[PDB]
């Protein structure tokens, strides 16, 4: 404990050092300062071409996409995976894959139709971090069309902000959070929210992408949640699913994690309704 939420560096922008003690807390995952982290990335870069040396339709894919990438994007697998080699290509079999599983995100993604889902605050992003520095996501469905705004347009979104936040090292030793302000969540988004559009986005949150979900928030859902959230539930893992929290209008636990001074008014806090106009021009 004893670690406020101004003890840490900025979003969005990459990082410069590694102080606030979040590099002893890398250490607190099995990091060493030392020759660990060079040599990681040359042993899954090894491991990469190598697995795809067998001819494995999957491993080969792999060794074809991240065979134009920096030394900084494979520690991102590492970071992820706790500093463990095997573990971290794992996770890169587990990327790649999810393109393969859904090209619907990945295919004519134009980044000017995107900007728009981002200002329209879908996902929201705080600006500033946690008490414990992570990038806190926000989400709000009270009066939200998927008419207007597809389920995969969401995610879509979901991905490059996840593709861009992951560059700052301090996130990925951080790792992220999610604040879900269920308030407007009427009986007609209930039933119009497809299964499989919930499975793309747990797909998502699971073994694909080098971020580390260490709390997933939900304010103001009503008494029929659970029916959704039942159906859900089969799709998480035992790691995430320990991880979600349901508070309703009882935020006595609440404000000990997610400090109320950096919340949007929409999320019951005293800063301004949230923008998602500067946020998505700070992306650029």
């Amino acid at each position: 404990e004893q670690l406020t939420t101004k003890d840490h560096g900025p979003v969005f922008g990459p990082c410069s050092q590694l102080p606030r003690h979040t590099l002893q807390k890398a250490k607190d995952e099995l990091n060493e300062r030392e020759e660990t982290r060079e040599e990681a990335v040359r042993e899954l870069q090894e491991m990469v071409q190598a697995q795809a040396a067998s001819g494995e339709e999957l491993a080969v894919a792999v060794a074809e996409r991240v065979q134009e990438k920096d030394s900084g994007f494979f520690l991102r697998f590492i970071r992820a995976r706790k500093f463990n080699v095997g573990r971290a290509y794992e996770l890169l079999r587990g990327y790649v894959n999810f393109r393969l599983q859904y090209p619907e995100l990945f295919d004519s993604l134009s980044p000017e139709a995107v900007r728009c889902t981002i200002e329209a605050g879908y996902p929201g992003v705080l600006s500033s971090r946690d008490k414990y520095g992570r990038v806190v996501m926000l989400f709000n469905i009270e009066n939200w069309q998927s008419q207007e705004i597809t389920f995969d347009e969401i995610l879509q979104a979901y991905c490059f902000i996840l593709e861009k936040l992951l560059e700052n090292e301090e996130t990925q030793i951080n790792g992220f959070c999610i604040i879900e302000n269920f308030k407007g969540f009427t009986m007609q988004q209930a039933a119009s929210l497809r299964t499989s559009d919930l499975r793309k986005m747990v797909d998502m949150l699971q073994d694909s992408f080098p971020a580390r979900f260490k709390a997933i928030h939900f304010i103001h859902q009503p008494w029929y949640f659970t029916t959704t959230y039942n159906v859900v539930k089969p799709f998480l893992k035992s790691k995430l699913l320990e991880r979600v929290f349901v508070h309703g209008d009882d935020l006595s636990g609440f404000y000990q994690e997610i400090d109320e001074n950096i919340l949007p008014s929409d999320f019951g806090g005293t800063l301004p309704k949230y923008d998602g106009k500067a946020v998505a021009e700070q992306l650029f």
